[PDB]
């Protein structure tokens, strides 16, 4: 099961990973024309939109009826802005097809040719599904960690398939990820556009350099015995999680090592066995996490042998509630259960002591 879906997800993420790697420096340099502010003041760039367009167009060319929950919308974009999205797509195609073309795989077809400004708008807006409890849908964050992208640091291209509220398939491109930065080994070909991580429920978790994406290496969480030796994974942006409460947890558990980076690349490092505990405590309890921020990681961490819950109740995440998660915060770990429950119960106690 899901063999065709896995191929499509992988190639879609692969092409978008090249585009976003290549753009990163020009967006930052031209970040007066390439960057828009959304209704919540968060940034969105030509890259986010271009990645969403490539990925949804590939999904639709292969699965015409499929539903997609994608973060971005084309509403209000000018023709000038949309022509820039199209240009970046076609510029990337010219590099990608010389070098990385996959035989017998289509990114576009007769019904979804991706030729005009109007095609771009239509494809972006196929991401307007609201999710829910029954049936099959794709879940897409075209650039997870846009603030990291803009900082020239880490970001991820994230695609998942949800069926009956459960994540069945996940694929995360980490285009700027260099494992030696974390003291670990890099694989042949990693330098051009990073790594892809993927998993299908029941079938294990794997990775490959993005430029390869043909030879897959199986991954698994590690198992350290004492928390004193462990490493946390946390975000960089102080407004996205409660860093001081995370520090309280670390101190209580005698953890003295942490890696800060943007995006679901954090789940990939956990699944690879390079750290032990992902912490994302909520600053404001009114916030509802978006499914696209966690869905691909959920199945990858599970298939790598880890555990994924909220930050307070210690319950599984429920991906059948619409666009958002109803629980508060997120914690993932290598397990075992006893370790995971120690962490989440500490998190609960810290939050309740406010
Ligand atoms: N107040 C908040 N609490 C939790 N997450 C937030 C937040 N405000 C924005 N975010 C989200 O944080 C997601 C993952 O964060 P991080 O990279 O820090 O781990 C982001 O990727 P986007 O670039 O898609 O927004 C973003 O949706
Ligand atoms: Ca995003
Ligand atoms: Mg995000």
């Amino acid at each position: 099961a899901l063999e065709r879906e896995l191929l499509v997800a992988t190639q879609a993420v692969r092409k978008a990973s090249l585009l976003t790697k290549r753009i990163q420096s020009e967006v930052i340099s031209h970040k007066d024309s390439t960057t828009i502010t959304k209704n919540d003041n968060s940034p969105v760039t030509t890259g986010d939109y271009a990645a969403q367009t490539i990925i949804i167009n590939a999904i639709k060319s292969n699965f015409p009826d499929d539903k997609v929950v994608g973060e971005e919308s084309s509403s209000g974009l000018s023709d000038a802005f949309v022509s820039g999205i199209l240009n970046e797509i076609k510029a990337n195609d010219e590099v990608y097809n010389k070098n990385y073309k996959k035989d017998d795989f289509l990114f576009t077809n007769d019904q979804f040719p991706l030729k005009s400004l109007e095609d771009v708008r239509q494809i972006i807006d196929f991401g307007n599904y609201e999710g829910g409890r029954k049936g099959r849908f794709w879940c897409l964050d075209p650039i997870d960690g846009t603030k990291g992208f803009l900082r020239g640091e880490q970001f991820a291209v994230c695609l998942a398939l949800i069926v009956d509220g459960v994540v069945q398939l996940g694929c995360i491109g980490c285009p700027n990820l260099v494992l030696s930065s974390y003291g670990a080994q890099d694989l042949k070909g990693h330098e051009s556009f990073g790594y892809i991580f993927r998993a299908v429920r029941g079938l294990g978790a794997f990775y490959s350099p993005s430029s390869d994406a043909e030879s897959w290496t199986k991954i698994h969480v590690r198992h350290l015995k004492d928390t004193k030796d462990m490493i946390t994974l946390e975000g960089v942006e102080k407004g996205h999680s409660s860093h001081d409460e995370q520090t309280a947890i670390k101190n209580k558990l005698n953890i003295s090592k942490s890696l800060h980076l943007d995006s679901q690349a954090k789940y990939c490092l956990l699944a690879l066995g390079l750290a032990d505990v992902y912490l994302r405590l909520p600053i404001k309890l009114s916030y509802q996490e978006k499914i696209w921020d966690h869905a691909a990681g959920n199945v990858i961490v599970h298939e790598a042998g880890g555990i994924h819950t909220d930050a307070m109740e210690d319950v599984p995440l429920d991906f059948g509630n619409g666009r958002t998660l109803a629980t508060k915060g997120v914690i993932a770990s290598s397990g075992p259960r006893e370790l995971h429950d120690l962490v989440v119960s500490t998190s609960c106690d810290v939050i309740q002591s406010r």
